[PDB]
């Protein structure tokens, strides 16, 4: 049952473009008395409270998606999906573009984020969540 | 620097990116030249659904079937400075390739060949080509 796996939460420092790729691989775990929830940040990593250019939340069958402007979070997009089943790997990635990020699990779109702070502020990218997390790239 | 021709064995995707690193040579007599193919790697003759090409500040993207070249669509681009190491990038989607240089948009193409049935990337030119990443 032993599986090698990343640091969790998972932070790397990152500068987005117009062209831009992260494919994460995870699997959900089956927490205590919760459901397992997963969390992606593309933040500006100026501190706790720094802004929060574009969040990815998800948990059991919902997707929230949001801005951490100023100390204030905007107006929730949200959707659902069947997208992560429960103990079945998946593949998420997201595509950053001039005009969103764009949101694919197992090679399918979910979902995108129309840019509400400039790409170009973001500056880590955070991952965590009730998750095993095998592997995070970029390009 | 790598090899020039430069192959890998590719599996597309509709998200799905090529990433090349090289500088642009100045070769003597004549301009230098680059190209990239998306090709089914089934030998010599093969079906290309998407080769680009580049020469003297003019891209040329064509589909290779059946042993005929299709209708081209070409343009003009500033974005190759000759003796300038570039950045170009290939995001392969549902619809299209998207094609990026220096991290500024060139130009799409848009699928005429299923992106399912790409197997091998070959880039070559007048370049020393130094990086070739795929995500």
């Amino acid at each position: 049952p032993g599986m090698d796996s990343l640091p969790n939460p998972y932070l790397q420092s990152v500068s987005l473009t117009v062209c831009y790729m992260v494919k994460i691989k995870a699997n959900l775990l089956s927490p205590f008395g919760k459901n397992p929830e997963l969390q992606v940040d593309f933040g500006t990593g100026t501190g706790q409270g720094g802004d929060i250019p574009f969040r990815f939340w998800y948990c059991d069958g919902i997707v929230v998606m949001n801005t951490l402007k100023d100390g204030s979070w905007g107006k929730e997009q949200k959707l659902h999906t069947e997208a992560f089943v429960p103990g079945q790997p998946f593949e998420l990635q997201f595509l950053v573009l001039e005009n969103e990020y764009q949101v694919f699990v197992n090679n399918k779109p979910i979902c995108q984020f129309a840019h509400r702070l400039p790409l170009q502020s973001v500056k880590m990218l955070d991952v965590r969540g009730d998750i095993v997390l095998t592997s995070v790239d970029t390009l």
